[PDB]
């Protein structure tokens, strides 16, 4: 049996569903969606980490001369500087007074610890969403993973649902993420091979492992004291140690929607944005036949208190007669009122308690049991406490219904009015027949 | 200098960028692309393979019966046969005459080979072109591998090159995808939970490795022949050894625009499609300066041959007046005929020679030496050879020039009749002047 629904994509928010069948007693399901994984496709860009600087002792040649050559290393930088005339702890270094030349050589590597603490740049794309959730109906009671496309049937109880795609596509990751460890930053990224000094990816790598390193530090050499070896050099201090303290606080305290942001995978959990479409096939064996449930009659409702908070705040009572005890589905069939339980045990006591959630001042809603439908009615109160810990359990929707007070004025202006219109016009269609006569 | 280029996304077609700039002698480039890597990003759906249906012997109960249980295996089949009374080889296996059962028992297993031979069922979405550029002017003649993206500096020379955003996002991968080996299959292949019996797919797992495997392969047991010991069962037959059979040829041998198809990883090579931008950095040591080049000065050309074929079938012998011996870029700066080389030798002898492809019935383009400048103009007869083994080295532009023969025949038509018409219209407006003195 083919039946669809549209759950909320909301975390614990358990969602009726109604199934109204022609040999069947009606059944009701929940659909409570556990948990949801947002998580993104990912592009490796490039490896960041703090740059080592390897600064070998200076080739100081005592009488002579040492001509400087090129080299394949990142951001090498080697000058000869003649005319020096270094002093050690015991004297000076070289016989020739100014016949020296210190080779000072530098040049950047990849930190020793870049395999360990490193930022991966990433694009992030075409996210795929994945739920958990529990599904519910008389006997069965289990929870189940489903990827949230048309195109993943899975089983429960032996029944099949495919959670069709989510309604928006989207998501909190921009198309250029930096990972951290357990943290994810929106990050505009300076393109791979353009990365510049004392910023993030001053140097860059297109992964941990590989040979290949770019690196722009700004590494300049410059010429040793009088008498003092010590290769001096100046160069721009590292972009990522500076990124760790300007980072600010990761994308997991500024998402929308309340989403919880994880790394390994990068995934945006609990998003409560969107609708879940559902397509439930419910075998026969799941249903109960007419013939065997309660032939419940003459259902009527009164609303013993109602206050439209946040939680299940009202609480009708409903009465009715049964040929036989036994369970009932039961359901609101408007979203001004949703219901905290699914079924009802019917007893030859003729009467029940069902408690709902509102979020209007007068509500109506037709609540049945089993076969038997009826309309409740109630003057619901606003709550006292402001706030609360949890959300909405109803679908928030407002308007009073058109037997409530506040339209119950509003109807009796409008018939007042119109019906001294409707005077007016009776009176000048009187005189404009005359008129057209005479 | 930034400037900037755009060269056809064809592979071996050695476009040429000529950079004019003011304090410096003209310099031609060449942007040959070796080789283009179009790689799709893949999601693994799930993993298909030949099942194996597991059949253990039959558990026969002589002068007894027992029950059975279910089991969370794939496919599982188990039945109770009461009755039997088998025989082996040397009489019958139970004293019993009908107080006996067989236990029948089958399920589906994964293969012992799928680990080696299986098929992937992957989604292929955004897809990154890398491509192989040889980048050569004056002694830098240097192949660099780019990301052909806004977003990738590559230097060669010292020279930063950007290759911008290929104009179309155009690939030759479905959005659902087969790997198998060598081959990519463009294929809607069931999705994961909903494969049927004896097509691709019958079973999925959801990585080669996986504990969980779905499988809907029809296994039915049947009642075991009377005296007989062998589990009697029907099943359908492997989906996936219907596939490999059903396969026909690969994507390799269908995709457009000439692309060749490889996996490990997916990839679509040398599609000859669009078209990639170019941003160059040129430093200005790379160029002459014109107080260097040669003052090469009355610049004419004929053309001594022209043929308008696929290669460079026409010859331009220039003449040119010069001050002393150098290298002068050559280029031509009409679309309608491409020249072969990129810069010439000039000599006090004040002739050379430069070849050209073009694609027309007669061209005209402005060839320059130096900063000299002259307009080729050719009569170009068309090829013998019907079919040749290599793409045209033209940009197939085809229109004459308006000096050629056609358009000079148009031309003498088209202001013979004009005359003629501007003739009758003086005629009438005179008229209607004398006619209005009158």
């Amino acid at each position: 049996y083919e039946h669809t629904a549209t759950i909320p994509n909301v975390v614990g928010f358990p969602y009726k569903a109604h199934i109204e069948r022609n040999g069947f007693s009606p059944m009701t399901l929940q659909l409570e969606v556990v948990e949801t994984s947002l998580e993104p496709t990912l592009n490796l860009e490039y490896i960041t980490c703090e740059y080592k600087t390897v600064v070998p002792s200076p080739f100081i040649k005592c009488c002579g001369t040492s001509e400087c050559s090129s080299k394949e290393q990142p951001d090498y930088q080697c000058k000869v500087y003649t005319g020096v005339y270094p002093f050690m702890w015991g004297g000076a270094y070289c016989f020739c007074d100014s016949e020296n030349t210190q080779l000072s050589e530098a040049y950047v590597d990849r930190s020793d610890v870049c395999k360990h603490d490193h930022a991966s740049a990433y694009k992030a794309h075409t996210a795929s969403l994945k739920a958990t959730i529990r599904i519910s109906y008389g006997t069965i009671n289990q929870t189940t993973e489903a990827f949230v496309n048309g195109e993943h049937a899975v089983n429960v109880g032996g029944s099949k649902f495919i959670f069709g795609p989510i309604s928006t596509a989207w998501s909190p990751f921009d198309n250029k993420i930096v990972v951290y460890k357990d943290d994810v930053y929106n990050q505009d990224f300076p393109p791979y091979g353009s990365g510049q000094p004392g910023r993030f990816g001053d140097i860059q790598s297109r992964t941990v492992e590989s040979k290949d390193l770019y690196a722009n530090t700004a590494l300049k050499l410059s010429r040793p004291s009088p008498g003092v070896v010590h290769v001096p050099y100046t160069q721009t201090p590292s972009g990522f140690k500076y990124w760790l303290k300007e980072k600010g606080s990761s994308l997991n305290t500024k998402a929308p929607f309340g989403c919880k942001i994880k790394t390994n995978p990068v995934r945006a959990m609990d998003c409560a944005v969107g609708s879940i479409p559902v397509s439930m096939d419910i075998p026969d064996s799941a249903f109960t036949r007419v013939v065997d449930a309660p032939a419940v009659t003459d259902l009527s409702c009164q609303v013993v208190v109602c206050t439209h908070s946040s939680d299940f705040g009202g609480v009708a009572t409903l009465s009715y007669k049964t040929d036989k005890p036994g369970d009932c589905a039961v359901h609101s069939h408007s979203n001004v009122a949703t219901l905290q339980e699914a079924t009802v045990k019917v007893k030859t006591a003729g009467k029940v308690t069902v408690h709902f959630s509102t979020a209007s001042a007068s509500p109506a809603f037709k609540v049945s049991v089993c076969d038997a439908k009826t309309t409740c009615t109630a003057a619901c109160e606003p709550p006292k406490d402001h706030i609360v810990p949890y959300g909405a359990s109803h679908n928030n929707q407002v308007f009073p219904d058109m037997s409530g007070t506040a339209m119950t004025w509003v109807q009796r202006l409008a018939s007042g009015l119109g019906g001294l219109a409707l005077i007016a016009v009776v009176v000048l269609v009187l005189v404009t027949c005359i008129t057209m006569r005479r």
